[PDB]
């Protein structure tokens, strides 16, 4: 699939840049014709078929073609996608309160935590209906719309790693930050939307103590305590948490996919639902 080849700069005008990563940078853009603003991310090509280096053709289809598949108030929304020979530029929606991982380190109670979980949840239902697993679901990967507000509403970005999951599961190249995979993907097994689900359950954890479930001093010992499903609730972060939350969490952090709560447990789980 071909995208617009027109030179972006004619369209758009970009301004502060919102982040960057490996092979990415996003640009604040405005739109010429409309004065609408957004998020230009920048993607950089392969230049060999070989090479290491920038993102397989093959990988940034399959993410513009999800990111064409989804209309929801908590996940984002593609706009236009622009290419030229180093770079697939996609124009995003704009979401200008920051990460969710930056507004937790300047501070949540149970009320603020199932606040941002509740949406997450209504995300991530929405993506599932559609079998489209995430498999990077993190802190960094929550946008704030409005970060001076009581209860700021998130919307859920970055699909790179995303796929859809046809066939029940998916096994591929596909492996994240390893404080939030799953055991599954430590393990190099099949994949499927379980893999999100125990993602969910570390970020609840994160959310409720401000500590990492399963954090080590290297990555190679943050896998194996995943692998091994190492961690507790150290009662000096969760003493005043309900042992609801504690279940909810603990149903999440379950190392065969099989047995832990799908997306739609999660929703019908005592301490989220009504
Ligand atoms: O940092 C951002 C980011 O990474 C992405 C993003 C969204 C979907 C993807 O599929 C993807 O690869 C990246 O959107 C954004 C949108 C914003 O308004 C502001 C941002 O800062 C980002």
């Amino acid at each position: 699939t071909v995208f617009r080849q027109e030179n972006v700069d004619d369209y758009y005008d970009t301004g502060e840049e919102l982040g960057s990563g490996q092979f990415a940078v996003v640009k604040k853009c405005r739109e010429k014709s409309t004065g609408l603003q957004y998020a230009a991310k920048f993607i950089k090509k392969r230049r060999t078929k070989s090479s290491r280096r920038g993102v397989s053709r093959e990988d940034i289809e399959r993410e513009v073609s999800i990111l064409k598949e989804i209309q929801h108030p908590n996940v984002i929304t593609l706009h236009e996608v622009y290419e030229n020979k180093t770079d697939v530029i996609l124009i995003l929606e704009l979401v200008a309160g920051g990460e969710l991982f930056d507004f937790l380190a300047e501070k949540l109670t149970e009320e603020e935590a199932t606040e941002f979980l509740k949406q997450i949840l209504n995300g991530v239902y929405y993506l599932h209906s559609l079998q489209i697993a995430h498999f990077d679901l993190k802190p960094e990967n929550i946008m704030l719309l409005d970060r001076n507000v009581p209860k700021p509403r998130i919307k859920i970005i970055d699909f790179g790693l995303a796929h859809k999951i046809d066939f029940g599961n998916e096994f591929k190249n596909i492996f994240g930050t390893p404080e939030f995979v799953a055991p599954e993907i430590v393990n190099y097994e099949p994949l499927g939307l379980e893999a999100d689900m125990w993602s969910i359950g570390v970020i609840t954890y994160i959310l409720l103590s401000g500590a990492s479930p399963f954090l080590g001093d290297t990555k190679q010992e943050t896998l194996a305590n995943v692998s091994a499903v190492n961690y507790e609730f150290e009662d000096e972060y969760f003493s005043n948490t309900s042992a609801l939350a504690k279940d909810f969490i603990r149903r999440l952090l379950v190392k065969d996919p099989k047995k832990r709560m799908t997306i739609q447990d999660s929703l019908q789980h005592p301490w989220i639902k009504p």
